[PDB]
C-alpha cells in the first residue's frame, strides 16, 4: 500500500507529516469547495478532513441523498485535483456542533439503544454505511483517490465504553471495502483514551485538544508506551476557535497564540485544524449542548474563529499560521489565498405578507389523532410542529398548561396570541377566558431548537421534540388534536395572496434585483426570531437575543437578476425594508472578546 | 329488580338516603374488618364503600390473589353480616393515595397508552375484571348479596376526557355480568363533570367534595337540569380529613365544623365518608404527590385524620358526627362503639444485625446485563434495587454522576459511603478518589419512594423507577451491570450469621416475648430511614424526617410468645434498643 501506519506515517515508503484542515462539505456550498479547499492548500497544508452526516444522506429511513450540496464525491473530487489527500470521518455519530450528533431523528422512534452495540442500531448504520462506502472504497488512495484513512466512530470515549460497539463499526467499515488504516479519536487523557480506544486490537490512536501539544502528545505517547504502541503522533481534532450559542458572548482566540500552539503540534507531529473553514448551519441543522438538565441551543453561523471565516475568506488567524509555516515549515510550498468580495443593498421593500395560519393548508398535511403525537413520532426530524384542538371554555377564565414539550412554545386562542414558554418555562399555568358558547381554537407552535449533539443528554427524554404528554386545560388532558408539521423546506408552498394579521406567526417577502451575485449578509437585528429563505433556500435560524444577528447569504444562494427573500418572523416584530451588510451584524454580550 | 336510581334512590320500592364510609379493605388487617364495619354501622350509617386495588390482586401479569389480607369477597360478607350495605368503586385506577393510583407497574413495561381507550390497556382491564367481576355480581343486592352499585373510572374529569375510555370500561363491566347501576364522581365543577361522565349515555354522575355541600350540590344540579336529568344528590366522597406526606406538617380538621360540614350534605342528599376509617399504607403501597415537576412522596400512615383514627379506634371526630345524628338523623338507630386496647414495651434490646451487602445473595437473585435497566424491566414493582459494577479509577479524583435516577440513590466505592442523592439531586457531581490500582466496586442503592398517583405526572418519565440512562465516570457511562431486585418480600432469607459493617443499610434483629397481642406503636425516631418488619410482615416505611415517627402494629402481626422485629435501615442511624408505645411518636413540622 502506498500510505502505512507503522512508527511514523510512511507515504511511498517515506516519513510523512500530515497537515490536515477540516471543511465539512455540507457547511460549505458546493460552488466554493474550490475556494476552500483552494486556499487550505495555499497555506501549505496537504491534507483535508470531513465529518459525514448520516442525517444529511438519509433524511428519511431508506431515502439517500448524495448529490448537489451533499455531492461528497465531487468534494473529494476537487480536493483530489487541487493535490489534496483526504481523511474521512464517517461516524454514524460526528458531534460536530452538529444536530442530533449526526444521528437522524427518525431513530428515535426505533426499538433500539442508539449509538451501541445493540444489533438493531448496528443494523441501521450497517444499511447506511452500505450506501455511502462503495461510494468512498474506490477513492482510497491505494485504487487511485486520495483518501489516507477513516475514524472508526467518534470521541467515543466521552460517551461510553462499549469495546463490542466500536469493533462492530470497524468491522462494518471493513466489509464495506475500507481497507485503508483506520483509527479513533479521543481527549489526551486516561479516562477517555481507555474508553475510546481499541489500542489493544492495535486500532491506531489519535487525539483532540486545542492547546498545550507537549503536555497532550506526552499524555498519548505515554498511554502506547503502556500498550508497547511504536505510533506517531497526531492531533485529529486542534481547536483553533470556539463556536457559538445564543445569549452566550463570542469568544475568539489570538491569532498569534493559535499559530504558536499550531506549531508546537507540528514540531512533533501531525494535525488537523478544527475548523479550517467552519461555514454554516444552514437550515434547523445546528446542535445543542447541555448543563445538567438544561439545553443550550448553537447558532447558525460556525464561523468557529476558524481559520476561514464563515465566508470563506482568510482571517489574520489564517496569516499568522501562513507566516508561522513560511518560517518553520518552509519545505511546504505556499499560494498567495484567495479573497470573495461581498455586497450590501439597501431599503428593500415588503412586497407581500401572510399569517402562518392563513397559508397551512398550502404548507403542511394536517395529522388528526386522539392524542397528541411527538415530531418524530409525525414523520418530522426538524422545524415547527403546530398543535390545533378545538375546546369549549367551561369557565370565564381557565387554566392551561404544557406538560412535558419542548423546545419552544406559543399559545394562541381564536388567533390571538397569549403566551410563550422555553424550555423549562414550558408547564408553567396559562390562564386566559375562551368562547362564551361554541369552540375555541387552540394554537400551539412548537419549535425544535436543535437536539444536543454529545454527552449525558444525548440520549435524553428530551431529545423528542414536540409535546410529550399533553396538554392539561383545568384538570384534565385535551384531545382530539390536528397537527401540522412545518419542516418549512418547500417556501415555494407559502401563499402570500392569503391573509395577515399583526400579532402572529407571519411570512415577508422581499424583491431585489442584483446584477452580479456577492456574499452578503441579512440584517436581523431588528427582527424577532425565526428562520429566513432566499431564493427558496433555508438560511438557518436568527434570534435577536444574539450574539449573531445577521444571517449569512453565499453569492451562489443569489441570482443575477430578481431574488425574493422571506422572513418567516414568530415574534410579531413588522419591517417594510430590510437591508443586506458586507459584514455580519453582532450583538455585543458581556465577558465577550473580539 | 331491588335498588334503582330514579328522581331518587329507591331500595324496595322506597326512598332510599344513602350513608356511606369508606373503609379500604387493603389498608386494614382483616382481623380488624369487623370492628371497622361495626363502628361504621354503630354510627348509624349503612352502606360501606371501598376501592378494589388492582396492583394487589394481580402482582405479576397473569397471577391473580383475593385470599387473606385481601380477601373483599370475606370483606363484604362481613359487611352484609353486620346488615351493611355495600357501594364498590373496582377502577383500574383508584388515585386513594395508593401506589400508582392502583395500576401494576408491571404496565410500564408494555406497549400501550396506560388509562386511555387504547385497546392494549383496555384489554388488560378485561383479564383483571374477568378475575374480579364475577366474584362480585353474586353480590349485588338482586343476587342475595348487599353491593348496591359500583363506580365506573374514578375522577377521570381530574385526567382526561376521552368518552371511549369510560364507554369501554362501563362495557367491560357489563359484559362481566354487572347489572347495578353504574356511575361516575368527579369534581363538582363543570370542567371534571363534563370531562368525567357519561351523563348523556345515562350514567349516574356523584360529586367529590369537602365543604359547602350547598354551593357544591347546586352546580351538580345545574349540571343534572341542564342534561334533563332528574337524579339524587349524592357525594361520593365528602374529604373529612388530610393525608399527609413526608416533611410536611399533619393538618386535621375540627371535629364540629366537621360534623356540621356532614350535616349540610345529608339535609340535601347521601354522602360517603372520605374515610371513615383511613388504616395504613402496609409496606411500599404509599402514593405520592406532585408539584410541577417535583414528587411529594405521602406516608405510610393513613390515619387520615379520619373518623376512626389509624387503630380503628373512634375519635373526637366520630364523636361529634355521632352527636350531629342523634340530633338532626334520630330516626337512624346508633350503636356504643368499639375501642381496642394498645401496649406498651420499653427497651427491647438488639439481637443481632447484618450489613445488606453480606446477605445480598440469599436475598436476591442478580441479574446481569452490560446496560443498566430500570426496576420494572427487571420485574420489580416495589422496594429497593441494587445497582453493582466493577471500575477502576484513571485519575486521583474522578467525576461520577447518575443519569436520570429515581426516587433516592445511595453510592458506595468498596462498601464505603461517598454520597446521596434525593431526586433532583440525582445527576449532581459526586467526586471521588479510588482504588490506586485494580477494579473498585461501586454499588448503588436505589429506592422506589412512590409512583404518582393522579395528575399531570400520572405518566411521567420518572414513573419508571432506577437509572434510566446511565452512570457517568468522567465523561463515559459505565457498563458491565449486575442488578439486585429487593422487593424486600423475604425477611426469611435475611442471613443475620453474616457479617455488619457501619455506614451500610443494615438490617437489625430485635427479640420479645407477648403475653397477650395488643395494637402498639414502634418508636423509630432514633432510626434514619428504612422500613420495619414484624414476624415477616411489612409494616410499611419510616424516616426520621417526620412528620410521624412511628410505625403502627396491629395486634394481629403479633403472637403469643416469641415475636420478632426486623428493621432494614438505610442510613447507618440505629438503636440498640427499640420501645413499642401506646400511641404513635410526632415531630413537628416547620
Amino acid at each position: 500500500t502506498r500510505f502505512e501506519i507503522r512508527d511514523d506515517f510512511y507515504l511511498d515508503g517515506k516519513s510523512f507529516k500530515i497537515l490536515s484542515g477540516a471543511i465539512h462539505y455540507f457547511r460549505v456550498p458546493p460552488e466554493d469547495w474550490y475556494h476552500s479547499l483552494y486556499n487550505l492548500k495555499a497555506l501549505g497544508f496537504n491534507t483535508v478532513e470531513t465529518y459525514v452526516a448520516w442525517n444529511l444522506h438519509e433524511p428519511c429511513e431508506g431515502e439517500f441523498h448524495f448529490e448537489g450540496d451533499l455531492d461528497l464525491e465531487k468534494f473529494l473530487q476537487i480536493a483530489q485535483d487541487l493535490g489534496l489527500y483526504a481523511i474521512v470521518r464517517p461516524s454514524p455519530f460526528i458531534c460536530a456542533e452538529w444536530e442530533f450528533g449526526g444521528l437522524p431523528a427518525w431513530l428515535l422512534t426505533k426499538n433500539m439503544r442508539i449509538r451501541s452495540s445493540d444489533p438493531a442500531y448496528i443494523e441501521a448504520v450497517g444499511r447506511y454505511y452500505d450506501q455511502l462506502l462503495p461510494r468512498l472504497v474506490p477513492r482510497l488512495l491505494d485504487n487511485g483517490g486520495n483518501i489516507l484513512m477513516m475514524q472508526v466512530e467518534n470521541e467515543y470515549g466521552s460517551y461510553g465504553e462499549d469495546k463490542a460497539y466500536l469493533r462492530a463499526i470497524r468491522q462494518l467499515m471493513e466489509e464495506c471495502g475500507v481497507t485503508c488504516p483506520l483509527f479513533t479519536s479521543d481527549g489526551p487523557w486516561r479516562a477517555t483514551l481507555k474508553a475510546g480506544t481499541l489500542i489493544e486490537e492495535d486500532l491506531f490512536v489519535t487525539g483532540n485538544f486545542g492547546s498545550k501539544a507537549p503536555y497532550n502528545f506526552s499524555q498519548m505517547q505515554e498511554f502506547f508506551d503502556e500498550h508497547g504502541k511504536k505510533w506517531p503522533l497526531m492531533c485529529m481534532e486542534f481547536w483553533d476557535g470556539w463556536f457559538n450559542r445564543w445569549k452566550e458572548p463570542i469568544i475568539t482566540r489570538d491569532p498569534k497564540e493559535l499559530a504558536d500552539a499550531v506549531r508546537e503540534v507540528l514540531e512533533q507531529g501531525s494535525i488537523n485544524l478544527y475548523m479550517f473553514h467552519g461555514g454554516t448551519n444552514f437550515g434547523f441543522m445546528n446542535g445543542c449542548s447541555a448543563r445538567g438538565t438544561l439545553d443550550l441551543p448553537q447558532v447558525t453561523s460556525y464561523d468557529y474563529d476558524a481559520l476561514l471565516d464563515e465566508e470563506g475568506n482568510p482571517t489574520a488567524k489564517y496569516l499568522a499560521v501562513k507566516k508561522m509555516m513560511a518560517t518553520h515549515f518552509s519545505e511546504y510550498p505556499q499560494l498567495e489565498p484567495l479573497y470573495k468580495e461581498s455586497m450590501e443593498l439597501d431599503a428593500i421593500p415588503l412586497v407581500e405578507k401572510v399569517s402562518l395560519f392563513e397559508t397551512l393548508d398550502s404548507l403542511s398535511s394536517p395529522v388528526e389523532s386522539l392524542y397528541p403525537q411527538k415530531m418524530e413520532e409525525l414523520g418530522q426530524s426538524y422545524g415547527y410542529l403546530l398543535y390545533r384542538t378545538e375546546t369549549n371554555w367551561d369557565a370565564e377564565e381557565e387554566r392551561l398548561r404544557i406538560i412535558d414539550g419542548r423546545d419552544r412554545a406559543q399559545l394562541y386562542v381564536d388567533g390571538q396570541w397569549v403566551k410563550t414558554q422555553y424550555q423549562t418555562e414550558i408547564g408553567e399555568d396559562i390562564f386566559y377566558q375562551g368562547k362564551k358558547k361554541g369552540l375555541s381554537r387552540l394554537d400551539i407552535l412548537i419549535e425544535n431548537m436543535g437536539r444536543v449533539n454529545y454527552g449525558h443528554k444525548f440520549l435524553a427524554d428530551t431529545q423528542r421534540k414536540g409535546i410529550r404528554t399533553g396538554v392539561c386545560k383545568d384538570l384534565h388532558f385535551l384531545l382530539n388534536w390536528k397537527h401540522y408539521p412545518l419542516p418549512l423546506d418547500n417556501p415555494e408552498k407559502i401563499d402570500f395572496s392569503k391573509g395577515w394579521t399583526q400579532g402572529q406567526p407571519a411570512f415577508y417577502a422581499y424583491d431585489f434585483t442584483v446584477e452580479e451575485p456577492k456574499d452578503t449578509y441579512l440584517d436581523l437585528s431588528e427582527f424577532g426570531k425565526g428562520v429566513a429563505f432566499v431564493n427558496g433556500q433555508n438560511l438557518g435560524r436568527f434570534w435577536n437575543v444574539g450574539p449573531t444577528l445577521s444571517l449569512y447569504i453565499p453569492h451562489s444562494y443569489l441570482k443575477e437578476g430578481a431574488n425574493r427573500i422571506i422572513i418567516f418572523e414568530t415574534e410579531g416584530q413588522y419591517k417594510e425594508e430590510i437591508h443586506l451588510t458586507r459584514k455580519p451584524t453582532l450583538k455585543h454580550i458581556k465577558g465577550e472578546n473580539l
